[PDB]
C-alpha cells in the first residue's frame, strides 16, 4: 500500500540524487510525486532503471506510475495520464560552431546523440541519422560538445538544467530548431488505473490551488524559461 | 448515435449564433467538440439550456458533454474532465473611472454582475457583495457599463471577446485584479464516462499534432492574449 514510482535518477532537474549523485533521490518529478503521495496518504518506493526499460518495468508491474511522460497518441491508447503538471518544447541543439543543421529535416547523413529506446531515438533513426546512443541527457550534451556527435534533439528543460549547472557550457552550444508546439507532460499508469489516476488529477488540484506546485516548480525551474500547465479553481 | 453536447448559445466567443445571434450554433468551443466528434465518428445535437441549468442537463442524463468547464477539485470528484484544451485567467474588471476596488477583497459592500449559479456568482455571494444578476457575460458587462453594478469577475477570454466585438465600448473598463493562477478549461463527463474521456483525449491530442487546435483557435482567439494548453507528441 504504497505508490510505486520507476525512474532512472541520473536525469536533473526531474529525478537526480542529491549531493553530486551520491544522495537521496530527489528533483521535481519526484518532490511532486513525493508530495502526490503524502496527500494521497500513501509511503512511496521508488525503483531506478534505464530509460529503456522504464516501460517495460510498468508493463510487467514492477511498479504503478512514470514520472515525466510526455502524452503521445500511441501511449494514450495503451495508458492512463494524469492531467499534464509540466510542458516541455523539444530543441535541436547543436554545438555554436554548427553551420548546416538549420532544422529536423536536416539531420539525415548527420550523428546524432540520442537515449537508447526513447521517441527522439526512434525519430532521430527515422530521419536516416547516424546514432550514437548516450545513457542520459548530460551524457547526449558531453557527446555533441566531444565533437562526437553533431547534434541532439532534447527536451528544454534538462537543457538549460544543463546551462545552470555548468554555466561555461551555456554558449558553447546553440538551438538550431524547435517543435512548433510544446508537449505535455504527465504521470502514466497502466490502463484501468481509473480510480488512482483521478485522485492523483485531485491532489494535483489542490498542490496547484494552495501554493505548493509553485513552490515546487519554483526550486527547479526558470519560470521565465519553462512553462507550468494551467492552475486550478475554488 | 451521437454526441450530446449541453450549451447556452449567448457566450461569445465560446457557444454563440452566427449572423448576430440568428444563425447556427458557432464558436470556439463548439467547433472543437463538433470537430472531436466528426473524428470519433459522431454526429452532435446541441441542447442550450440557460447557465444555471447547465451541471443540471448533465446530471439528469439529458446530454453527455458540457464545455468550456473550468477544473475544480469539487467537480472533479464528481465528474470526469478531459484534458484541459484551453485556459482563461478571472478578471476584476470595473469602470476606468472606478478608484476603491483593488482587489477581490475588496468586493464587499460594492455592487457586482455576476451569473446567478457560477462560482463567481458564489463568490461575489461570499465576500458579502451586492449581488446583481446578468443572464451571460455581454449583460454582465453592460450592468458595470450602465453604472448599475460596480464590478464584476469575469474571464478573460469573454471579456477581450467584448472588446473586439464593441472597440467603442473598449476603453471604458479596467482590470483591477486576477487571480494568481490561471485556470483549466476542459469538457466535462459524468462520472463513469471512462472510454469517453479518453476518446477525447486521443482526439484532441491528433487535434493537436496535426494543426486543427491551431487554426481552430486561431479563428477566435488573439494568441497573444489567451492561453492554449500544452500540444502533444509524435
Ligand atoms: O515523446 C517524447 N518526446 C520527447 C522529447 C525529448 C525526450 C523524451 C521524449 N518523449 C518520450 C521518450 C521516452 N520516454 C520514456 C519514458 C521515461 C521518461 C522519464 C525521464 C526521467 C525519469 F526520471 C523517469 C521517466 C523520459 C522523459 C524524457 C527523456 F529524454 C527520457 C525518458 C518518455 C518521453
Ligand atoms: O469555474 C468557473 N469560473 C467561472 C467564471 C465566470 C462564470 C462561470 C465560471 N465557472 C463555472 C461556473 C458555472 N458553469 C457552469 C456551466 C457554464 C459554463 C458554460 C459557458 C458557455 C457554454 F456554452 C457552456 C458551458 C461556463 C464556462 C466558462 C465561463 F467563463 C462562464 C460559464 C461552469 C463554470
Amino acid at each position: 500500500s504504497a505508490l510505486r514510482v520507476g525512474t532512472d535518477g541520473i536525469y536533473p532537474p526531474h529525478s537526480f540524487h542529491a549531493q553530486d549523485g551520491r544522495g537521496e533521490l530527489t528533483g521535481f518529478d519526484i518532490d511532486l510525486i513525493k508530495e502526490v503521495a503524502h496527500r494521497l496518504n500513501l509511503k512511496v518506493e521508488f525503483f531506478e532503471t534505464a530509460v529503456s526499460g522504464l516501460i517495460t518495468g510498468l508493463d510487467t508491474n514492477r511498479y504503478d506510475v512514470l514520472v515525466n511522460v510526455a502524452i503521445t497518441p500511441e501511449r494514450q491508447k495503451k495508458y492512463d495520464f494524469s492531467i499534464p503538471y509540466i510542458a516541455h518544447r523539444v530543441l535541436l541543439v547543436v554545438r555554436s560552431d554548427q553551420q548546416d543543421i538549420r532544422s529536423f529535416k536536416d539531420l539525415t547523413d548527420k550523428t546524432v546523440a540520442q537515449i537508447l529506446g526513447t521517441d527522439l531515438s526512434r525519430f532521430a533513426k527515422e530521419l536516416k541519422s547516424h546514432l550514437v546512443f548516450s545513457h542520459n541527457f548530460e551524457q547526449s550534451l558531453q557527446l555533441l560538445l566531444s565533437k562526437r556527435t553533431d547534434a541532439t534533439m532534447i527536451p528544454d528543460i534538462p537543457f538549460f538544467n544543463f546551462l545552470e549547472r555548468r554555466p561555461h557550457d551555456g554558449n558553447l552550444f546553440k538551438i538550431a530548431d524547435r517543435m512548433k508546439d510544446n508537449s505535455a507532460v504527465a504521470f502514466m499508469m497502466r490502463k484501468g488505473n481509473n480510480k488512482l489516476t483521478r485522485s492523483i488529477n485531485e491532489i494535483l488540484c489542490a498542490i496547484h490551488l494552495d501554493g505548493t506546485y509553485k513552490k515546487i516548480f519554483d526550486r527547479y525551474f526558470d519560470k521565465n524559461i519553462i512553462s507550468s500547465v494551467p492552475g486550478c479553481s475554488s
